[PDB]
């Protein structure tokens, strides 16, 4: 059918479009395939952006920092999106990016065990720095593609070191689509707070086989460029490789 030369040069071709430049790995079993058209950015260092966010909740929810049904309130001071001065839950906060309620969660955790947890499912490069409510999107805490596709499998298939039903209340925060029986669970990131701009959409499709297939895309934003351009390009790789 299709040769690999076709394959990579179609999702290369994404995000030429796109005017970017960006890598979206996929996982399969142990196998990992690096498509996109800066193949190098596999391997580097991005501040994780909006998703740590599936951690925070996982070390949130585990420490009894908060549960799935608990409503954070809005407090009414101004924020950066009016669809973020609500009270909401965590999973509400997820597919909202609503930073704010994460960054309280952040801070009930606190510096210390947020550190210690992160430490122990070895994130990233693991490092928190010292202000607790912003160490993911401008650093120290960085994070290499790979390492979030491996991160995403673990989740799926319930391997990060967390209950089992921690994990599974997380993933149910993060399915962002259905698409001809497949499932699309997922978290997407912009870190705008640091230079060049990153872009994530990390996560993994459900096939209705129920086989799971990870993946995390990366990629520069650059101002006048949508969000959504992310989400086109996964889908379109993830289709162009008969993922979905
Ligand atoms: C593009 C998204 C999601 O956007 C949707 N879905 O509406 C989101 N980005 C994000 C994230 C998470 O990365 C974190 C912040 C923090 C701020 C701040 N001013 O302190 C502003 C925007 N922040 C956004 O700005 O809207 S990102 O994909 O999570």
């Amino acid at each position: 059918h299709i040769s690999s030369q076709q394959h990579e040069k179609a999702i290369k071709s994404y995000f030429d479009e796109a005017q970017t430049q960006g890598v979206i790995i996929i996982k399969e079993g142990k196998n990992l395939s690096t498509y996109g058209n800066a193949l190098a950015r596999a391997n580097k260092e991005y501040v994780p952006a909006s998703t740590f966010k599936m951690l925070n909740a996982l070390i949130g929810l585990e420490n009894h920092k908060a549960t799935t049904n608990e409503i954070f309130k809005w407090d009414g001071k101004k924020r950066t999106y009016p669809m973020w001065e609500k009270d909401m839950t965590l999973g509400e906060a997820m597919a909202l990016s609503a930073v704010p309620v994460y960054q309280e969660l952040a801070r009930r955790t606190g510096l210390e065990l947020m550190q210690k947890e992160v430490k122990r499912v070895n994130f990233g490069n693991t490092n928190i720095g010292t202000q607790v409510d912003n160490f993911w999107l401008v650093g120290p805490l960085k994070i290499t593609p790979v390492q979030e596709v491996n991160f995403a499998d673990d989740l799926a298939h319930n391997r990060l070191p967390f209950k089992l039903e921690t994990q599974e209340e997380v993933k149910k925060m993060l399915l962002i689509k259905e698409v001809n029986g497949s499932k699309i669970y997922a978290k997407s990131g912009w870190g705008m707070g640091v230079t060049p701009q990153v872009g994530w959409l990390t996560g993994w499709v459900e096939q209705a086989n129920g086989k799971k297939i990870p993946f995390s895309l990366n990629l520069e934003m650059k101002e006048g460029m949508s969000g959504s351009i992310r989400n086109e390009i996964t889908y379109k790789s993830l289709e162009n490789l008969g993922i979905i």
